C-alpha cells in the first residue's frame, strides 16, 4: 500500500483504505479530483450539492458531511443544506433519476431522460447532465465502500471493521473449471434469490431495492448484455459528451475487474480471475443483466452463501452492513481481499447503473 501516506494523517479515512490498493487508487483518485476540484460543465458547489443528493439516498453521512463542508468552502449558498427545497429547480429535477440510479437503475427510461432535457429557464444540456450521471453514481458506488469498508467518522484506526481449509477446496473448485439450454434457467434462479438529517435531501426515503409494495422478492426483468455494453456503446456515449471523464471511468472499470496479485489467501501462484468473474457477474445479476456465455451455476461453485450475503447488502442495502456480517465471510481471507471484494462490486455496481441511463440516453437521442 501507499503507506507513507495511509499513515501520514493528511488525507481521509476514506482515502487511507483505498490506498490499500495502489493500482486501483491512482484511478480512484484522477476521477475523484476530476469531478471534485476540475472545472467542468457544472460550477464546484453544484457537484458537491449533487454529492449530497446521492450520498443521502444511502443515508451515507460520512459523504454528507464531507461535500457539505465542500459545499460550504467553495462558496455554496447555506441555505441550500436546509434541504431540497431551498434549491434550484434544476436541482431538484434530478431527485427521480438519483433515487432510480441507486436502487433501481433498470426502472430509468427515456421518458426521465425527457423531463431532464426539457426546454424551460435553466434545462439540463448534455454534457451536464452526464457530468451528473457520473457524480450520481460516483457517489452511490462510494456509499457502498464507505459501509461495506466500516469507515469511521473524521470526528473523535480508519474503519470499525478493517486495521491498517476451505480455501483449498475454493481452490479445487477454480481449477476444475478453467481445466474445461438451462443457462437462462441459472441466471433467473440466482436474480429472484433473496438475501433523519438527510432526509431533506431526498424525495421518497424508503425506495430501496426491494418492492414492498409487491409480494414476492425483487427480479429486475432481464436484460441481455450484449443489447447495450461499456465497450461497444457506453463509453464511446459518454467521450463524446463528456470527454475527459469516459477515459478515465473507462480506466477505473479496467484497473478494478483485472487487479490482481495471483493470491488467494495464504496462497501464491493462483490465477483468481473465474472468482473475481463471478463476483462481478453475479452483482451484475443483481441489476438484472445477463452475459450469454456464462454459466451462472458457476456463482454458486465459488461464492460462499455468506459472501453473497454481504455482496448483496453492500450493493443494494450498504446501511446495514454490519462488522458481524463482514466477519463471517471468508473467514481465512486476508482483510486486503475484502478490501478487494469491495472495488469489484463498486464499479460492478457503477456500470450497470450507468449503463442503463446511458441506454436510456440513447433512446431518447433517437
Ligand atoms: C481474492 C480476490 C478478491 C483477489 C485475490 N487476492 C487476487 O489477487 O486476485
Amino acid at each position: 500500500g501507499l503507506e507513507a501516506l495511509m499513515s501520514s494523517g493528511r488525507v481521509d479515512n476514506l482515502a487511507v483504505v483505498m490506498g490499500l490498493h495502489p493500482d486501483y487508487f491512482t484511478s480512484f483518485w484522477r476521477l475523484h479530483y476530476l469531478l471534485l476540484h476540475t472545472d467542468g460543465p457544472l460550477a464546484s458547489s453544484w457537484r458537491h450539492y449533487i454529492a449530497i443528493m446521492a450520498a443521502a439516498r444511502h443515508q451515507c453521512s460520512y459523504l454528507v458531511g464531507s461535500h457539505m463542508a465542500e459545499f460550504l468552502q467553495t462558496g455554496g449558498d447555506p441555505e441550500w443544506l436546509l434541504g431540497l427545497h431551498r434549491a434550484p429547480e434544476k436541482l431538484r429535477k434530478l431527485s427521480e433519476i438519483n433515487k432510480l440510479l441507486a436502487h433501481r437503475p433498470w426502472l430509468i427510461t427515456k421518458e426521465h431522460i425527457q423531463a431532464l432535457l426539457k426546454t424551460g429557464e435553466h434545462t439540463w444540456s448534455l454534457a451536464e447532465l452526464i457530468q451528473a450521471l457520473v457524480l450520481l453514481t460516483h457517489c452511490h458506488s462510494l456509499s457502498s465502500f464507505v459501509f461495506g469498508c466500516g469507515i469511521l467518522p473524521e470526528g473523535d484506526p480508519p474503519s470499525e471493521q478493517s486495521s491498517p481449509r476451505d480455501v483449498e477446496a475454493l481452490m479445487e473448485r477454480m481449477q476444475q473449471l478453467q481445466e474445461s439450454e438451462e443457462m437462462e434457467s441459472r441466471f433467473e434462479l440466482e436474480k429472484s434469490e433473496s438475501l433523519p438529517d438527510m432526509l431533506c435531501f431526498v424525495e421518497d426515503p424508503t425506495f430501496g431495492y426491494e418492492d414492498f409494495t409487491r409480494r414476492g422478492a425483487q427480479a429486475p426483468p432481464t436484460f441481455r448484455a450484449q443489447d447495450y455494453t461499456w465497450e461497444d456503446h457506453g463509453y464511446s456515449l459518454i467521450q463524446r459528451l463528456y470527454p475527459e471523464g469516459g477515459q478515465l471511468l473507462d480506466e477505473k472499470f479496467q484497473a478494478a475487474y483485472s487487479l490482481t496479485y495471483n493470491t488467494i489467501a495464504m496462497h501464491s501462484g493462483v490465477d483468481t480471475s473465474v472468482l473475481r468473474r463471478a463476483i462481478w457477474n453475479y452483482i451484475h445479476c443483481v441489476f438484472g443483466i445477463r452475459y450469454d456465455d456464462y454459466d451462472y451455476g458457476e456463482v454458486n461453485q465459488l461464492l460462499e452463501r455468506n459472501l453473497k450475503v454481504y455482496i448483496k447488502t453492500v450493493a443494494c442495502y450498504p446501511e446495514k452492513t454490519t462488522r458481524r456480517m463482514y466477519n463471517l465471510f471468508w473467514r481465512h481471507f486476508r482483510h486486503s481481499e475484502k478490501v478487494h471484494v469491495n472495488l469489484l462490486l463498486l464499479e460492478a455496481r457503477m456500470q450497470a447503473a450507468l449503463l442503463y441511463a446511458l441506454r436510456a440516453i440513447t433512446r431518447y437521442m433517437t
